[PDB]
């Protein structure tokens, strides 16, 4: 799970 990293895609 990404927890805390939803953004990854966001870059």
């Amino acid at each position: 799970h990404x927890e805390g990293x939803f953004t990854s895609d966001f870059x």
